């Protein structure tokens, strides 16, 4: 149907916007602490601590399959990256600190993304 196509164009355009959001958030992680999944070879107990691991590469795979239906779903995954790290790692660590700085800097980007998603529809 023509409606299904229109919906698909909306999803494509959301994907375009979330791709730009993802690039902007990942620039706020210049150390690449959050770039890839925590290695279960190197942290074998990880899944005992963290039930829903997340990282920027995993989000990008979902994004490119157009697997984010709305901004809320995308923000959920970004919040998992931060929150997982802040639980597994102690306050005094470069990992925790990196997550705090990514949360604070990402807030700005996400605030305007929300306006753009509502604005453009």
């Amino acid at each position: 149907s023509m409606e299904q196509v229109a919906m698909e164009l909306r999803l494509t355009e959301l994907t375009r916007l979330l791709r730009s959001v993802l690039d902007q958030l990942q620039d706020k992680d210049p150390a690449r602490i959050f770039a890839q999944p925590v290695s279960l070879k190197e942290v074998p107990d990880y899944l005992d601590h963290i039930k829903h691991p997340m990282d920027f590469a995993t989000m990008r795979k979902r994004l490119e399959a157009q697997g984010y239906k709305n901004l809320h779903e995308f923000e959920e995954d970004f919040d998992l990256i931060i929150d997982n790290c802040m639980k597994y790692n102690a306050r005094d660590t470069v990992f925790y600190r990196a997550a705090v700085r990514l949360r604070d800097q990402g807030g700005v980007v996400l605030r305007q993304a929300r306006r753009e998603v509502d604005s453009i529809g």
